[PDB]
């Protein structure tokens, strides 16, 4: 099975003195794994608690309390310092709370220099697809003396993504419409993270075109002229399959004629950015455009087994 490979004991240890270099291409030096731990970025607190470290941390970013995952998983982190965001980091807590190591994400690289300057390692992560994931999962697993747990959370995705393309190969390719956030109307080209989760689940986007770097607008005869067989709208949209199916002016396409339209999960995590779990969101994909290779009851038994094996809870 290939679940076993999230839980296999893998052979992996540390020696210190660490030195590694971060995803800025700064090098950082660890005498011995850190203690106390901040996070300053939600991608890479969903690492940590995937590696088993909550206990570990002192400071946590910003609107917290809209994670699914902390409440699930981790509810007692809510209620720490807050480290602030890319839009405004909070330095002086950062300070007080007197970590030995902080996770920043790129945005936020020049601020590893200050922290730096006040004698707090800073190690900046840039986990924004798949391969800059799994070397995040790495780093921070060699950092704090995790590599085993490490190897096996990069396994476990690198696994289920590998036997997801497979599954899905040799019959149709669909041709699916990236719904964003903002709008029905909001969509996302082969530049964003989102294309690959598709492609990966053997759907091609009818945007491929798209030459934008995030979300962009586009007329609603274009989607009609596209005709997409398939609607997926993102995990954190503010409007429902319901909504899209009732809405007159895309009556004439195939995914709303055929009622193909469906929304990625966000009960636990949007899958829709590169969280340890992002694949399942290729799985669930997948489940809906080839249902008879990769089933429901797959899909909902991969949630289940990976969020019980890395974060520690059973879903509902």
């Amino acid at each position: 099975s290939a679940f076993d490979v999230m839980s296999q004991f893998n052979e992996i240890g540390v020696s210190y003195p660490l030195t590694v270099t971060d995803q800025a291409g700064r090098t950082v030096t660890f005498e011995k794994a850190p203690e106390k731990i901040a996070s300053s970025y939600y991608i890479s607190t969903s690492l940590l608690l995937a590696l088993g470290l909550q206990d570990k941390l002192v400071g946590i970013e910003a609107k917290a309390n809209t994670r699914n995952i902390y409440k699930l998983a981790a509810p007692a982190i809510v209620s720490l310092p807050n480290m602030g965001t890319a839009k405004e980091f909070n330095t002086e807590a950062c300070v007080a709370a007197t970590p030995d190591v902080v996770f920043l994400p790129m945005k936020l690289k020049k601020t590893a220099d200050t922290l730096e300057s006040l004698g707090i390692k800073a190690v900046v992560v840039n986990p924004e697809d798949q391969s800059l994931l799994e070397e995040c999962i790495t780093l921070v697993g060699k950092i704090t003396n995790n590599a085993g747990r490490a190897e096996a959370l990069n396994n476990s995705i690198k696994t289920f993504l590998a036997d997801n393309k497979t599954n899905v190969s040799g019959g149709n390719t669909p041709s699916v419409y990236l719904a964003g956030n903002s709008s029905v109307l909001s969509t996302a080209g082969s530049k964003m993270y989102q294309n690959t989760l598709l492609t990966n689940a053997g759907g091609k986007n009818v945007a491929s075109e798209l030459t934008d770097t995030y979300w962009a607008n586009v007329s609603y005869e274009q989607i009609l002229a596209w005709n997409p067989d398939y609607i997926v709208i993102a995990a954190d949209a503010t409007y429902t399959v319901d909504d899209i199916l009732n809405d007159a002016n895309l009556a004439g396409c195939n995914a709303v004629k055929n009622k193909n339209v469906v929304k990625l999960p966000n009960n636990i995590e949007a899958w829709d950015s590169p969280v340890p779990g992002s694949f399942l969101g290729s799985i669930y994909i997948a489940s809906v455009l080839h249902p008879e290779k990769v089933t429901k009851d797959f899909y909902e038994t991969c949630v289940t087994k990976f969020y019980e094996s890395f974060y520690g809870f059973t879903p509902a």
